């Protein structure tokens, strides 16, 4: 009984109300490890053949095979969607700008600035400061993020024919957040999704 | 190639154009050594610094120039790009088979390009290396209006009203990519919304 | 040495994308400026006005140098800021305790305990601390990147052009917060912030 | 002579605690605008003076008390908290130290040395020869004591221990733990728990 | 012969100023955009256009000024400064070189060769055929026009003088010395070399 | 005695100084590399380009500084320059033994140098690398009398009539040589005729 209550409306919503809060989001070229190729209008994310040589730059991840969003929230309400290659290794979430690009602790959901949830082929995990939760197995190519910059609360849903919670984190965000992609099987792919 | 399609095309007002919006990207691997790129791949800059882009066939290695991402061999396009008043840009469109290497590589300068040049002030139009002096414009933005049905460009002048600068008729033998020009301390191109 | 002596050789072997990972935007403070030092593009260039800009009288105020701090201090973290500067005129790039002295030419960058710079003179360059000099290889480059390092005390200006190169560094363990400072004394010259376009805007 | 020193300034805050001692403030010794409290644990500055009975023991020019021991050999270290932004010294002196007069401050006479913050901005004194020093955030200073091979460290103890300054004297007579608080708001609580 | 040729690709700066002459600029020639300056020494981009009279022999298009005197024989070497960062041209053109229209401008003709500072990029322009020469930090450019063997010579003049490009050609008429400037900041400074004598 | 005379010389006029005139000449084996010499070894101008002069001992390495060919350790001399209005430049006096090498060759930065400074508008008086700063003048001709008999040297600024811009009272070791300092971009000293 406090905006516990907004969190518990949220955690309840469909797709067409999540919906309203879409956001497109582009990935940034700067943050992409060498591993991590980039494609349809910086929209797609996949393992590259071989690694890319980009050129160095303090926004770019040296060690994981990660990227991120140009853009990051510190207030309101933003979803975003992100189809996956079934049976791969990869990962959705958010991170604090701060968060390392280098070390391998700068894995996301390896340390207190990322929050993600992961894919090692069918089994899947909630991860945030080297802390791993199981979940129930999903069939759901499609993860939709929900940020609360407002009331501080971030939410993953699988999305089939309808949206069932996978996970969630309440936290006091210090700092502004970005959309987060890992990918680390040869066959791995994460889409933005656009309409 | 119709002629009366082309009329129908000059007489259009900006709202008629915008029918025909397209929604342009710059492709990060064509960009040249001291073009930045910036607000989401919008804008291009001439850098003074290098930027040490990776090595790419597709890159630019002589001009200060880069693409569109997206190319059109059929329908009907509309873009525009904002300009900084008192520099040296061009807008225009090209094959992605233009050379990327020298000096033959500069937009208007070669068979696969056609462009709209700004020196400061001397306004220009290229296509196979034959320049066509144009009137001065206050205007800082050029519409591109690419007709790959008819197989016509038209260069406009925006401003309050749009106003023809010129236009190119040819039977196009492949795909067109939005190509940019930058040169000069503090050039800027803004692809618009 | 083991751990001020390591972490000083790694910042001297730091690339320019490296040194960037250290980036501030620094504003010129119009409340520092001396009468004959024109601010222009947001308080980002310093130039010599040939007449004088009559700005409030403000104790923080050069009366003497062509000087001007930067708006905010630094007395902990790690901070990397790039001066583009007109080739061949008089102009140096430094930092300072707040401390410092504003009057007189003992207020010269580098000419007292307060201050370190690097500068431009005639066509030669010198590193000043503590009114000692230190002669410099001349360089092609226009322009100066400064790592302020507040944590471990240490300073160092490089030469930025296609590579980053050494000019000079200080050891120091800083008694309060550094500015930037800078000086221009010519009629035609200017030092302009750069805001790398190396980063996102 | 020196390696000792050299190990000492290397210590670590649980290498230090090696040599911990309690520190109680002598009540016969504190200025009469200097109140005391936990259990004689805190020197602060009462809101008006005390009117503590005279005695040979109490200084009557400073704000100033001391611990009840002193040290004329061994090793020993003791911790003081401090209010960040206010006027305060810690410090060390012989026994012999005037009790009069503006001689009698800490560290303005060769019979006491100590660490002084005037608010952000810290001092070393001795024989009132000031010494600028680092500013850093910790509300904790560390006194390391070593009478058998005669220097004094201050150390800044936050999540590491930073040297503030030492002395190397070859000291004359036993060491008694000093405190000078000065604005209405200074705060010295000695650490235990 | 070509020999002739090996030995002024070959030649120091004191042997270059051997052929000094004095160019002063031709103040009829400069274009409304062209201010000159230092007694018809330096030419930059005037702000306002400076109002001229009109003239036939004025360039009407390009922002472009010539020397007063041309040469028909014998060697000459001159020096111009030119500031870093900025579009300029230095070159040499026939008389009869045309004053209007974009076929006016340096090196897009076959009345002129030239040299041309594209921001950063340095080019060779004759007869609308351009070449491509490496980056030099020299701001200074002397010109060797041999009349009597039929070559001209740009070097590159810093502490040592270097190759930027040179062409042969049996000439058909006197060549003026030729300038372009334009960008805000252009200008182009006809050195007086303190090498030599002032008395 | 040395004051009486001081005070004396102090009082002259333009004419009355004349009395004491020496021709002046520029000494080429002084010159720096970027130091140009004109007018009969009459005038010192910065140069862009290097003059190629050969390697000399007696030839300033870092400095922008030329000397005269003679120098004094008897008698009164009197010389003027004159200077361009807004420039970086220095007129004094050195020992043959004062450094040609460095930082520390810079006129007044030495114990072997005399000299005042224009910063563009800052005037200095300099001496072991000690400044004195002085009052500005509109005058842009500068007189020197050097007394190597009672040793004292004073720096005239020169206009309708003369000003003492300062003045050095020294026991001088050994003999004085005309110095000058040009060290920016059209910067010109010229040693004046009658």
């Amino acid at each position: 009984s406090l905006k516990a209550k907004v969190l518990e409306t949220f955690l309840a919503k469909s797709r067409p109300e999540l919906l309203e809060y879409y956001i497109k989001v582009i990935l940034d070229y700067n943050t992409a490890h060498n591993k991590v190729a980039l494609s349809e209008c910086y929209t797609v994310a996949s393992v590259a053949e071989m690694p890319q040589n980009y050129r160095p730059h303090p926004q770019r991840f040296t060690y994981c095979s990660q990227v991120l969003g140009l853009h990051c929230y510190k207030k309101g309400i933003h979803y975003w969607e992100v189809e996956l290659q079934k049976n791969n290794f990869c990962g959705v979430g958010i991170c604090y700008g701060s968060m390392n690009r280098q070390g391998p602790e700068s894995r996301l959901g390896r340390n207190s600035a990322s929050w993600c949830v992961e894919w090692f082929n069918t089994k899947i995990s909630a991860w945030h400061n080297n802390v791993e939760k199981t979940l129930p197995s999903t069939k759901a190519t499609r993860v939709g993020v929900l940020l609360n910059c407002d009331h501080g609360f971030v939410i993953f849903f699988a999305v089939a024919d309808k949206v069932h919670l996978m996970y969630k984190f309440r936290v006091d965000f210090t700092e502004a957040l970005y959309p987060a992609f890992w990918v680390f099987s040869a066959g791995a792919t994460l889409s933005i999704c656009s309409p």
